[PDB]
């Protein structure tokens, strides 16, 4: 079976089974890696350029405005590439997700298991003047694939989807790998209060720091396994334990939950029912009349204030802590101007491997999300009052600008749920003596240790000739392609209609054109946004 | 008993760079590639507006003072260092990070008989968990361009701790630290004890 | 407690006295008057995530 | 599975387990060997050149001062390769062995095994004019490897670390072979006393003596194992008996272990105590009065003085007979000048490959070894009084200038312990009715006979033309690379504080900037020297 | 044992023992503390200076 026997198969499905309580999601994903010869063999750490629009240093126009940019930092680089299933649009064909949010509730993830077969690794032979030059690829059949996870997680994460580097969507074309890499600790910190107007910027630490520099190769942390043809592999089934994500977006506010201010109701229509003058009923402050439905009690609040958009100056930093996810469309806000960025809003840059029609072209979304409502809080749009009272506030006592934080004991929120094609699936979760409550990218947090990284090298085959020079053309040219079939089980519990009137239903953004999310004459095809948390309900 | 010198920028996925062939050289930050952003914005893609699910560190108020029935008391921040700044021992000496000075006896571990010593832990282990309010900035809209000279604010001074934020405790100090404490009974206990 | 293991390929900078610190200060003296050192600790860095 | 089928594996990591009373430490290394065809392919005897530096013969200038850098020998040169694991950087990632130093008081090896696989061997064929020549490397799927373990140390051993050749210390390199050869008699005996000022030198006798020469050939002596591609190899467990060697450095010498001179405690600080005129204790000679701690009676001696440098000629001499370990440092000898390399003192050079920064250049360290003190006897500073009384002695009857052996049966010494990453492992016993009673360079010296050596070749594949002509190109140009994975296991006792106050723990060397030993831009780092003998003890 | 024999006794150390994957840490402490007659037999409440 070594050589001329297949070892993998191919299966890319997904299949659902109610119990009628319950579902059960096995959805299958195989591709077709293309892995290439390492750039270097030996590892390095080495330090970066700020970016491309951050400042020379000594250009005070703008101030310290332009430098949020960097984008700076210093890493360690190994020979080695991440092939990572971290992406929705990996299992879930569009309309097998479509299925998932449209019957689905909630839903958790429960394994995962990974297999790399079938490898052929080939070299290339250019025989020829050069003028007319012809290449000849013939397959080593002694030539090994090395594959390293670590199960017990000695190395940094680096496997967020984020900077998407994840395998394609499209099941039938080939994917490219992204190289290992991860940072070590530098000090960008900038200093932009500078000067007699404090306005001027200056970057007070710069470089790494190679005193309490961490340096963890690949060999010392996990075994590695060195498959040859006819070898195959596979990691075993890996459980998650987590916490099940909400398919549905809540468009209550602290004014839509509750008992409604009592009122009479209308004779004729159209007609507004009017306000009773006279209820009894909790009030905030010292309110007896008007008892309004804005200063009546409530036992929490919903959503939170947050400066925006925040730029933490760290070590490293500048960088954004992010707000509430919420959307924009109450106010002005609309797609095509003036388009509100306030609420906490990705946007998703992609290749043509990730679903964009050109190749080599870059395209992008910009969720809004505008289905998150009544989580709505907009610092710039609130005041305070000294003292709640009878009669309105005066002139003075009655502030409305700040911009503070009002993230506190009583208040709810959601996370921005899962996101499709190119949202993440799980993340690591950091050890600190505080962890976060809740994730914004990621849906799921694995309570354990995240599913072990899974990496990939072509492992050097060396001319007769080693040293030479000099280190100039030391190894043949070389290129590897093998099948990648993981499967992931999900679990989640189907919904049932609490309305009467109908839904309506999930599907593709409502401007889009549906012609250009089916394939072309060329063949190029995008696939579609689901929000989702594509239904409503109720929270409260 | 270990100590994290990663932020918010230290943890992720590195931002895609082409490598250096001389030494030393510095690797060019590339110009077209793909990852999520926060806001609109598309070019340039950064790594300081790039997504991350949590953030290390909160900025605070520093030195509240707590008026209260018996007050003012202060209301303590985060611990972390304040190394990567200018401070150092011996001048400048910043405060800024929640830090702490033990005072000892002769009894405790003072050379003199009858004479008062002082320490000041730094902590200059703590970095990544920096944040200084002092330090920081908030923009209206986040788009392509920088903002305009209205609209990009910086002095603030606000909490920034939330449901994101990961955080650590001072840990164990030696010899002077406290071992144990006792756990206040409210309705709302602390989530991590400053000292203890 | 649960014993460390290295992480890393390079050694360590193993915890101790302060930096600065005259290390004769912390033995007794003549008279038999010493100081105990600080510990931070804390004395070891690690990934975060 | 022989082809297509990969045998091998890849483990390069260490393991401790406590029991709580001692450690267990499991340390796997595997390495990528590039192996070469062999220049010929039958056995040579030949003589050598003296050296670079030694006279052409009549060169009276320096007398017979530049004589002792011969380096002439005779050797017979076999057409194999030998793998040797003898280092300690080897086994050890430099962070684990300081794990090593720091928790533990003394080591044992118990175990050794080895094991080759999986073989790849290609040949080159240059196809072209000359002026644009192709090479294409192309493997044979028929071809052998050799593999000669000798388990009764039937060869001479040449196995010893010097003259490095060994493994590289950094996993993901690939490591060069270095060739089996080892010494036939001859005599190089140099008579430097020869002419009426006895200053003048010659040589009396040089060449090989062929009389009583032994020449064992590699195939007589043990069981060859011809491996083609899909084949493996294993060594078995070899199973060490040894003496464990101290982790530890003495600080002590005579005058600091016993009871210290009665004196008067100082009242104020600071204050030095006064000694007690009269007290009451044994004392060598006829000593009464005064009463010293220099004269006191103790029943052993530590450390002895030597002779050094000493140059022994003898046939194939000269040579240097070692002294004692002990360091220069109690004595004005710094690093950076003056630099005293009076006690035994020992320079490692080493190549890019075994820890040196930049590719194809030279390194060296010359350990100090600035911790051992206490065993520090240096001959020059001495003396020797015939009669010891109460008196001073006379001009006459005290010396000072020898230069004298003072070993003896009081005396107690330490051998240099283990060094790191370049020093030796284990290494063999001479088989005379005397036996060393303390090896020099190696922490380790096998009761039984040492671990067996394990030499590869290349096996010849040969034109259709065999004789021809003449011997010219019979061979087709063949090169190999196979994978080596050892692992020996080690005991050891773990370290308890003995102290109040805290440690000075072991890491980098003090002067040294931590960058160089992390790797560079391109790549390049350099490991740390641990001593070690990284902590104090009391040895009395 | 009430007059003229010693009831408790001195240790001070501390021991660690290793199962392998986890340390055990048993701490001794003794001190020797000079106690002195309460200034006053009577509880009080009283305010202080700023």
């Amino acid at each position: 079976s070594g050589v001329g026997h297949s070892t993998g198969n191919y299966n890319n499905r997904t299949i659902f089974h109610y119990h009628g309580d319950e579902v059960t999601i096995i959805c299958h994903a195989t591709r077709h890696i293309h892995l290439n010869m390492s750039p270097t063999e030996e590892y390095k750490i080495y330090d970066t350029n700020h970016g491309p629009e951050f400042p020379n240093t000594g250009d005070q126009t703008q101030q310290g405005r332009n430098t949020v940019n960097d984008s700076y930092h210093a890493k360690v680089e190994t020979p080695w590439y991440l092939i990572n299933p971290n992406s929705w649009g990996i299992w879930f064909n569009p309309a097998d997700f479509q299925q998932l949010i449209t019957t689905c509730t909630h839903v958790t993830i429960e394994t995962l298991t990974q297999e790399i077969d079938n490898i052929v690794i080939k070299t290339v032979s250019k025989q020829g003047s050069g003028a007319e030059e012809t290449t000849q690829y013939n397959n080593d059949l002694t030539a090994l694939l090395e594959v390293a996870l670590d199960k017990s997680n000695m190395l940094p994460w680096v496997a967020d989807n984020m900077y998407l580097n994840s395998l394609g969507y499209i099941p039938w074309r080939p994917c490219k790998l992204t190289q290992f890499c991860y940072h070590t600790n530098f000090y960008n910190t900038i200093n932009l209060l500078e000067g007699t107007q404090q306005n001027q910027w200056s970057q007070i630490k710069e470089g790494i720091q190679y005193d309490n520099l961490q340096f963890t190769p690949i060999e010392t942390s996990a075994e590695i396994d060195l498959l040859r043809t006819g070898d195959s592999w596979t990691s075993g089934t890996y459980h998650f334990k987590c916490k099940p994500t909400q398919l549905f977006y809540h468009w209550q506010s602290t004014r839509h939950i509750g008992a409604p201010h009592p009122t009479t109701s209308p004779e004729q229509e159209g007609q507004k029912g009017q306000i009773i003058q006279d209820t009894n009923g909790w009030q905030w402050g010292d309110r007896d009349n008007p008892i309004s439905a804005s200063t009546t009690v409530k036992d929490f609040h919903i959503g939170y204030s947050w400066p925006e958009w925040r730029w933490h100056y760290s070590t490293g930093g500048p960088s954004i802590n992010p707000g509430s996810a919420f959307s924009q469309t109450p106010w002005g806000s609309e797609v095509g101007g003036t388009r509100l960025t306030q609420g906490a809003s990705e946007k998703a840059i992609f290749d043509y491997n990730h679903g964009e029609a050109e190749p080599g072209h870059r395209d992008q979304w910009w969720q809004n999300n505008a289905q998150q409502t009544g989580q709505t809080n907009w610092a710039i749009k609130n005041a305070h009052q000294s003292e709640l009272r009878n009669a309105t506030a005066s002139r003075e006592t009655f502030w409305t600008q700040d911009y503070h934080n009002t993230f506190g004991p009583y208040t709810a929120v959601d996370d921005v749920g899962i996101q499709y094609p190119w949202g993440a699936m799980w993340g690591k979760q950091p050890d600190t003596t505080h962890k976060p409550m809740m994730s914004a990218h990621a849906p799921f947090t694995c309570q354990n240790g995240p599913p072990g990284q899974l990496l990939v090298k072509l492992a050097p085959n060396y001319t007769d000739s080693l040293n030479n020079e000099g280190l100039q053309t030391n190894r043949i040219v070389t290129f590897a392609t093998f099948w990648w079939t993981g499967r992931c089980t999900f679990k989640a519990k189907l919904r049932t209609p609490r309305q009467f009137n109908a839904y309506q239903l999930p599907g593709i953004p409502s401007g889009t054109n549906p012609k250009k999310f089916v394939p072309d004459a060329i063949g190029r095809f995008e696939l579609p946004f689901m929000p989702g948390r594509a239904m409503p309900n109720y929270t409260y």
